[PDB]
């Protein structure tokens, strides 16, 4: 039952640190998004950058 | 009766390392509450310990 104990705090700090980490409201670990898009061009075609779901 | 005598005075000796330990007016081992909730994130969300009445 410890280790459990251990292992279910671990899961809620692993959510939270996962949750928490995000740059100007936009993150690409949470799965907030399946993707983002960065410009790469002056026409406006982007750079597409897939998201990772952490 | 002196193993009982000696018995009370490290109950009694218990009870007083028990609501002696406190930092800065709160504590988790007295049980003066059921839970303090630490900050987690700059939101308010809060990391949340509780009590275990010791």
């Amino acid at each position: 039952n410890a280790l459990k104990a251990d292992f279910e705090s671990l899961r809620d700090q692993l959510q939270k640190a996962a949750t928490n980490a995000k740059f100007n409201g936009v993150s690409l670990a949470d799965g907030s998004t399946t993707k983002l898009s960065f410009l790469a061009n002056e026409d406006g075609s982007n750079f597409t950058v897939t998201a990772q779901t952490l």
